[PDB]
This record gives structure tokens, C-alpha cells and sequence, in this order.
């Protein structure tokens, strides 16, 4: 053993809640050791009740975040049981060297691999399957992508040597699918995702998604799994889309700090209204809640947002604050002696 | 009367032009009365005639440009006159709270409500309809968006301790259509917006605009109504897009000073060729004509900018530099001797 | 002759590769001189053979790579043979007036014209032509565009008052094409530009390409025309994209430095996993490579990459760094004493 570290086992949650961290710390590097399970599985993906053959990490789109220090070595086992059917690899756009992993980590069904990356770069990264060719593109947009944290030591900053800290973190990975459909439109069921795949290249080659999802399905985040807030809290919100553009935005909010390229070697830009995540790249935004009640957060393309699944909800506890924003006069009847022209 | 504060009505302007306003300012923070009359009207949105049923606020797309200083209040009255068959809304970017005011604002037609915002965030911000679910994308492509800037009390700045002034301001709201074709490929006419909804959804769905257009209309910025500047004058150029990216350019022109996320905390980018406006944002960018003649101002995805109706033009008056351009040689035969290879 | 400054003729090379210059340099403003010819013919676009009709300057997609210094005058003469069947022009986005210099070359076939423009903005720029109207989309989707870069007299920075000097440099062009099928779904072939017009202008309309091409084909710059570099190199991307966005990546490696806008008076962002060049401009990166072996530079549009076209290599050389990245465990089976739900 050459690299004499200690170790830290972590335990992955689902998203888009996030494993236990500090965000600031003082103690030394460490080797931090994950493990990813991948799961290829039927999943539901809309509120009618469409199906696909997805390819996940941890039985989950997005994969889990992955949070560590600048300077740890992230020490992953990545398992393909022998119930899968395709070979996966692993590639971390934090780490440097051999397709970010990818050439170190091809396993066939019934294989595992370790792999070491150290987390030389400050930020919120992108990880995928890439096996090889067309490959690549089928199994991130079959659901093989998360993301990955790497803080600073110090913990984040304003660029201008302020420290932030957030009193809550959510990960939200958004999902760009392309289902097949029949000559009627219906969608199409398969029985395994080799079965799916020649129907859903052709949909992928014309560039356009059936459905554009937060948390794997269309309502994920809404209803009774609304993210919870309080008035006053700092949330960090991490945004990831391995494949695709979006645009994020927090309708009632703002960005108060937004890393939309996601480093923090980076100053975050201030009080955005919308910021941009690149296809393949993960980004942050750090709001403080200012008012109670229900916010959408969104694609702000909004026929994505409100027609193929692309919105979450925020559900705030607190006091309204009627010096930001007031009802003058509630809905009420146009006056007789109004002229409006 | 809890808020003690004077009161100004502004009276509106139709884009491309703004309301008269002052950049910087010592009065101090003032309730600010503006009016949005919704108006639901069939528009003809290219040049070989095409129409289609446009949803407005005061009978233009984009909506007019409202402006403000920071730390000032909006009290806007919004009017839904009984003539229109929808409920409408409205939700600012620019304000903290209840979906962006849209929470507060949803009113049938024969109704009006007041709505007051804080102006507590600097730049400029779109501002939309979003009545709920599906009838958000469909209001918002159907017309319903402009913007709000919200200045510093002291004016632009460089982000460097330098104030800038623009001698001139022009809004430009780019807006895009989805227009139902029938089987041969002719664009498809309705009597009402509720008539046209069904077979606009399908265009929607596919995220493929059939018109991508300024002022409302392919052409509407071009010929007689080219915008004017002159020679040596700082020309601020403000631009929306409520829910598709664009990429903004002046050929034969730069951005000299450029907010592509549009918010004033942030220092502007410096010279750029083309820039960014993500759906769901305003961005600005200043730049000073040093050469006289036509300029056009694009979307830099030619297709939309020539072929689906995103071109303005500037007809820009003084005298030609021939440091900085010239015509060397006019066109000339190629010579006898010449080798080109 | 009015300009009297030294004059320097410059022989453009065929990308990705750069002409000779210096990087810093003492000497005095000069006029480059600069020749493009125009070459309309039939190009092989895909690994299957695919053709097109192209029109180009000087032979390739991209046209070649022209390097400046700010405060140099670019003497341009544009050549149409009377081969070719259209008239051109040029549009230097690094250029001030008259549409980027197409309104001073509008030639014919037979014809030659000598355009000049001071250098006065520093940064990567696109050039393309533009001869008027749909002809603008259309000849640039058929190949008609390229890059200048305006370097600093000082060389580059990073923007925190540090010289930055790439030991290589590397021009990728990247190109949208619209490749007209038949009912079959097989690309169709034309004898001449004119004749692929109407169809393939039906392609353009709906915004989606059938090829997303590096150098002008699919696989131009893997196999063994791979990008070189060695273990240490700090090597300088530029990237170009005259139509449409793009996001690039190189794969197991990241922008040390990266200016996405592409313009030299701004400081470039640090540690980025993926960029985004808006179309209608040229970005660049830095990277020092710290691992050998094959890398991928993609669009992380994986299926743009993968499937469209979008991919280059670079192979580097040198020795491998066990620390930034290692194979802990090979590929083996997975124990029998392992638990993985
Ligand atoms: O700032 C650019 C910088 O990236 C460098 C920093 O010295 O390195 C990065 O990658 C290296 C991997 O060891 C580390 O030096 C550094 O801690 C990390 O951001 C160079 O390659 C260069 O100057
Ligand atoms: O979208 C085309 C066409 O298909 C139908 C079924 O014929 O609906 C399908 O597509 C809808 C939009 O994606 C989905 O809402 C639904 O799950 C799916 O069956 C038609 O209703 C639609 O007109
Ligand atoms: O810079 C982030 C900053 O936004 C803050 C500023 O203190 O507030 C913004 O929203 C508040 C609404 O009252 C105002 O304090 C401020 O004037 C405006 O930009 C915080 O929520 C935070 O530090
Ligand atoms: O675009 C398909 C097809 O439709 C036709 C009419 O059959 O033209 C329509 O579409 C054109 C492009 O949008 C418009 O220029 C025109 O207003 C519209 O009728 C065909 O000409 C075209 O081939
Ligand atoms: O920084 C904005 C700046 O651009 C200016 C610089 O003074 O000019 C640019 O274009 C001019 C063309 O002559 C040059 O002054 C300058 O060297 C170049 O970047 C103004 O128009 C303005 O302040
Ligand atoms: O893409 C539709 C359909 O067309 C076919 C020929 O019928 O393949 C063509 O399109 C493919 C994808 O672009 C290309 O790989 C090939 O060069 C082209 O002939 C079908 O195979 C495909 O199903
Ligand atoms: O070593 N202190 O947490
Ligand atoms: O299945 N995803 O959260
Ligand atoms: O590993 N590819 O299916
Ligand atoms: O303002 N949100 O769509
Ligand atoms: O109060 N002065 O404008
Ligand atoms: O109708 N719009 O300017
Ligand atoms: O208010 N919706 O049609
Ligand atoms: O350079 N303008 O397309
Ligand atoms: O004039 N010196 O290179
Ligand atoms: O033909 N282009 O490199
Ligand atoms: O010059 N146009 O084909
Ligand atoms: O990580 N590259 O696709
Ligand atoms: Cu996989
Ligand atoms: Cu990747
Ligand atoms: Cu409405
Ligand atoms: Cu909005
Ligand atoms: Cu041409
Ligand atoms: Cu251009």
C-alpha cells in the first residue's frame, strides 16, 4: 500500500438528498471510499404511467451526489451484478487522466473494479457510463449519470472572501428521454433495453427528448416529495444535466451566488434570475429564502417545465413579508369609469 | 396607507422605444404606478401574412419595457377587460415572493387586481403570464412576456468604478411562434385562442419554433422601421427571450459592454461578438457606433435569423472611418497572371 | 497609399493546424496580408461516404485560422474563381463596419476584391460569408466559415496579471450540416450547390442537423489524424461554431483556462469540466495535459458526439501519474461474500 491515508467509508443516499458532509474542515486529506451499484431496470417516468428501460447507478437517475474535499482521493467500486446484461464503465469529469476513468473500469455482468481519482479540482462535476462509440449516448440518456462534489477545504466563498455556507443541499439531476412511439403516438414498452435500443438511437439522432424529468420521472418533486425550506435558510441547489442544456430557474426566487459552470476556483455570479447548465457539466445556485410558500423550480423552457416533466416544488414554512410583495386589491370587477384602451 | 412613500404613474411605451426615465437619480425610492391591459388578438407575425391568436399585455409582443430603480416599489394594476376569453396573470422576475406575483395576480376576464413588488434586485428581468400547469408555456409563446430593468440609483457602472451612459435605448423582445400547418404544409388559421390550442401544443411539444421573431413580427424592425443612432453614441440594447435560448449578435458592430445574465451586481464582459440569453432572462449590452450605414442585429443561428423572422436592422447616420474598414480594391477581374490554387 | 506600415504576407495552413506567429511580440502595428479563395465542390462528410455540396474557403471546413496582434491592420483579398456558380463575400466578426466587411466584397465568379480591417478587439472571432438574405444561412451551413484570433501584444494573460504561453495550438471547427434524405431515409445526392438548395433549405428550417462534424467530416481528427501532444504541454483550443452552440469537452481532462466568449479583454474561467461556444462565435481554452494516452474532445451533446460526428482525439504521450488517477483493483468477479442491493 503506497498511499498511507486514512480512510472513510461513505454511505450513499438517494437523490435528491445528499450524504452526510462537512463543509468546511480541518482534518487532512483522506482516501473516501463509495461504492456504485449499477441497476438496469424498467422505471416509470410520467404521470400516465410511461415506462422505459433504464440504466441507473444505485437504482436511481440522477446517481447519488458524491461529496469530498479538494485534495481527498475518491476510491470507487463501481459493481455490474451478473442480472444486468451490458458491460458499464465509469467516467468522473473531476478526475484526470484515462476518459476520467472510463478506459480503467469496463466491467462485464458479474464484475466489479476499483478505481482511485484524486480530487485535484474545486466544484460540482459530472459522472457517467461511456462503455465505448454509440454506446456512450445510450446509457447516459437511459439514466447512467450523477454528479459529484468537491469543496473547498475552507468550505465555499462569494469570490471576494466572504465564506458561504448552506444550511441545506439538495441535488437535483435533470434527464433528457427519448421513448419511442407506435404510428398513433402511443409510447412503446419493451422487455429489456437491448430490445429498446434501435427504436430509441432513431428518436435520439433527432435531438429532441419526449420527456425532460428532475429525479428520474415527470412530478418527482412535487406533491408530497416537495422540497422542504424554511424563511431564512441557505440552499444550495446542485443542478446537473449530462447531456443536454437547461436553464434553471426558482420562480418567486432568485440565484443570490450561481456558479452556472459549476467550479469554485470561480467567483459565483450574483442575483440571477435564470443561469444555464451545458450539456455535460453539473452547476450551483445559493438562494436564502425570503418568503414563505410554494416555488417552482424549472427549466425555463417552459413547454419543457410544464409539458414534458421538467418542475419541482419548493414548499417554505415562515412569515409572509408584505414589504417585498403585497396584494393591493384583490380580483375585483374593472370600474365603470375605467377606460382601458 | 402603511407605506408612506411618494407616488409616480408612468405612462408606457410601445417596444421598441421605453418610457422616458432617468439613469441616475437622488430622489429616493418612490412607489413607481404602471398598467397592463391583457389583450387577446389575432396578429399577422411574418411577411407573407401568416396570423395567428397572440395573448399581450398592452397589445404589443414584446410587452413594453418597464423601468425602475433599485429599492423603489411596483405597484402595477393588471386588467383583464371582458372582451378576452382566458384568465391571465402575471409573475416578475424582478420580485421575491408568491411565484413571482403570479400567485397573487390571476384574474377572469371583467377583473383587475393590484399587485406592489420591492425593486430589492438590480438588472433587467422578464416578466410573463403563467396561469398554471400547461397554460404557462402556452400563454407565455402565445405573447404574454416582456421585462423590467431595474437600475442602480447612481446609473451603469463598469463593474470597475467607471459609470456608463447610454444615449439611446432600445428593447427588443424576441419571441418564439409555434403555427399549426395543415397536411400541405400552410400554416392553419383559428377564430379564437381556445380553437387553436389543441394543434399548437403538438408544434410545442416538438421544441421547434416555426417563426422566431422581434417586435412581434418577422420584418417589424427592418425597412421603415430600422432603429436610428448616430455615430459616437452609447446605443443600450436590451434583450428577452421568455423561453428559448438566443444568441445575440451586431454584425459590423460588438457588444462593448455586455450583461449576458443581465443583473447590474455583476461587472459586464467586455468586446464580445455574440452573446447569450438563456430562455427565461433579459440580458443588455451597450456598445458605441463608430461607423456609420446598416447594421443587422441577430439571432446567430442564421436559419432563425434570415429564414424564421430574427432580424433588426440599425440605419446609423454619420461619417465612414476608413482606419478602421476600408475597400481596398474594388471588385475587379481576377488577373491574367494570378494563381489560385 | 495613405497606411504607411510595414506589410507582411501570411500563408494560411489547413486547420486544425496554425500558421507560424509569435505569441508576444515588440515589433510595431504591420498589414497582414491574407488571401481566401473560394472552392465550391462535393465533400465526403461521414464514415459511411455521405456527400455534400460545400462551399468553402480555401478547401476546407473549417476555413483556415488567421492570427493577428491588436493594433494590426488585416488586409484581406477574397478570390472567386469563375469555377465556382455564386457570388461570396466575407463578415469578419473581429472587424468594424459595413456588416463585418460583407458589404465592401460581394464577388462574382471571375472576380477578386481587397478588403482591410484594423485589428482593434482581442479574442477568437468567427468570419463567414454572408452574401444577403437566405443565401446568409445557406452558405454558411454549406461551409463558409472560419476564425481570427487577435492576440494581446503581450500574449495572453490570466487576467490576474500573469502571462499564459501555449507550447501548441489547435484550431477545431465545428459544423452543423443539412444533409437532405428521401422517403427511404438515405441521403441524397446533388451535382451542384444550386440543385441541393430547395431541399436542403427544408432541412434547415426544422433546426436539426444530420451531421455535427470536426474539420468537415465525421472522424476527420481521430484514427491517425489524432491530435499530438506530449505530458506537460500547455496547449491552446480554439473552438468555432458560425451557426449553432455548442458545448465542448475534453474527455479526462478540463479547461485549465477558458475564455467561452472567446475574447481576451475578459479573464478566463478556471477548471472547467465543459465550455459553451454560443453560435456566431469562437471560444479557447488552456490545457496543460498531466496524463497520457488517447483523450476525446466532444460537443457533450453525446449523441452530437457519438453519433453525428462530433468527436476528435488527442493522443499524448509521456508517463502515467498513479497519483491523479490508478486502477486500484482490475476487472475481477464479483465475491461470493459481497452484498449489493
Ligand atoms: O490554475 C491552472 C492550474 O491548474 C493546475 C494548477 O497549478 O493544476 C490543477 O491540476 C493540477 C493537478 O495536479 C494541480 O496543480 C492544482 O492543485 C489543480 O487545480 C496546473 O496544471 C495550472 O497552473
Ligand atoms: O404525441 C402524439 C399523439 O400521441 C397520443 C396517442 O395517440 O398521445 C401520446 O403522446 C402524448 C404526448 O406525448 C402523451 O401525452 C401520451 O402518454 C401518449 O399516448 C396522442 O394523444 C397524441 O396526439
Ligand atoms: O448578495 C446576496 C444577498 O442578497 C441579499 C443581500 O443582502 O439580499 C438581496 O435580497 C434582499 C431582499 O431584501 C436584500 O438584502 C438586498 O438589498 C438584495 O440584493 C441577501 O438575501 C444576500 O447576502
Ligand atoms: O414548410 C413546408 C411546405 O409548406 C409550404 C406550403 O405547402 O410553405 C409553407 O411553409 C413555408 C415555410 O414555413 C412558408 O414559407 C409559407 O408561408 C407556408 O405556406 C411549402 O411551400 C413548403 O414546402
Ligand atoms: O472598453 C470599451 C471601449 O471600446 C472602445 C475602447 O476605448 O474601443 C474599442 O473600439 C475602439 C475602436 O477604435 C478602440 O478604442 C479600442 O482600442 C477597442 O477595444 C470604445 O469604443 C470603449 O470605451
Ligand atoms: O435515418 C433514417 C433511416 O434511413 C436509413 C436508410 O433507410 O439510414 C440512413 O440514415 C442513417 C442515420 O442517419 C445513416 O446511418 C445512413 O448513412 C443513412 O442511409 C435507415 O438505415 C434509417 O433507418
Ligand atoms: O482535527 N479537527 O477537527
Ligand atoms: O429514480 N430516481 O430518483
Ligand atoms: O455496454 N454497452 O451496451
Ligand atoms: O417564472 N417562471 O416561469
Ligand atoms: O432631489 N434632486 O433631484
Ligand atoms: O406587437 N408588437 O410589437
Ligand atoms: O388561463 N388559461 O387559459
Ligand atoms: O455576422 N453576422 O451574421
Ligand atoms: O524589434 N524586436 O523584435
Ligand atoms: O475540409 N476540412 O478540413
Ligand atoms: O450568393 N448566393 O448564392
Ligand atoms: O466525459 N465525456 O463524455
Ligand atoms: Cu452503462
Ligand atoms: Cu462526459
Ligand atoms: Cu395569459
Ligand atoms: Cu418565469
Ligand atoms: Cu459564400
Ligand atoms: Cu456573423
Amino acid at each position: 500500500d503506497d498511499l498511507k491515508l486514512p480512510r472513510q467509508r461513505v454511505d450513499l443516499v438517494a437523490p435528491p438528498f445528499v450524504h452526510v458532509h462537512e463543509q468546511a474542515t480541518k482534518q487532512g486529506p483522506k482516501i473516501m471510499e463509495f461504492k456504485l451499484v449499477v441497476q438496469e431496470k424498467k422505471m416509470v417516468i410520467d404521470e400516465k404511467g410511461t415506462t422505459f428501460q433504464a440504466m441507473t447507478f444505485n437504482g436511481s437517475m440522477p446517481g447519488p451526489l458524491m461529496v469530498v474535499h479538494e485534495g481527498d482521493y475518491v476510491e470507487v467500486t463501481l459493481v455490474n451484478p451478473a442480472t444486468n446484461t451490458m458491460p458499464h464503465n465509469i467516467d468522473f469529469h473531476s478526475a484526470t487522466g484515462a476518459l476520467g476513468g472510463g478506459a480503467l473500469t469496463l466491467i462485464n455482468p458479474g464484475e466489479q473494479v476499483v478505481l482511485r481519482w484524486k480530487a485535484t479540482r474545486t466544484g460540482v462535476f459530472v459522472y457517467h457510463c461511456a462503455p465505448g462509440g454509440p454506446m456512450i449516448p445510450w446509457h447516459v440518456v437511459s439514466g447512467m449519470n450523477g454528479a459529484v462534489m468537491v469543496l473547498p477545504r475552507d468550505g465555499l466563498n462569494d469570490g471576494h472572501g466572504h465564506s458561504l455556507r448552506y444550511d441545506r443541499i439538495y441535488y437535483i439531476g435533470e434527464q433528457d428521454l427519448y421513448v419511442p412511439r407506435d404510428e398513433k403516438g402511443n409510447f412503446k414498452s419493451y422487455d429489456s433495453p437491448g430490445e429498446a435500443y434501435s427504436d430509441t438511437e432513431e428518436v435520439m439522432r433527432k435531438l429532441t427528448p419526449t420527456h425532460v424529468v428532475f429525479n428520474g420521472k415527470a412530478g418527482a418533486l412535487t406533491g408530497k416529495n416537495a422540497l422542504n425550506a424554511n424563511v431564512g435558510e441557505n440552499v444550495l441547489i446542485v443542478h446537473s444535466q449530462a447531456n443536454r442544456d437547461s436553464r434553471p430557474h426558482l420562480i418567486g426566487g432568485h440565484g443570490d451566488y450561481v456558479w452556472e459552470t459549476g467550479k469554485f476556483s470561480n467567483a459565483p455570479e450574483t442575483g440571477l434570475e435564470t443561469w444555464f447548465i451545458r450539456g455535460g457539466s453539473a452547476g450551483a445556485a445559493l438562494y436564502k429564502f425570503l418568503q414563505p410558500g410554494i416555488y417552482a423550480y424549472v427549466t425555463h423552457n417552459l413547454i419543457e417545465a410544464a409539458n414534458l416533466g421538467a418542475t419541482a416544488h419548493f414548499k417554505v414554512e415562515g412569515k409572509w413579508n408584505d414589504d417585498l410583495m403585497t396584494q393591493v386589491k384583490a380580483p375585483a370587477d374593472i370600474p365603470t369609469g375605467s377606460t382601458n384602451e
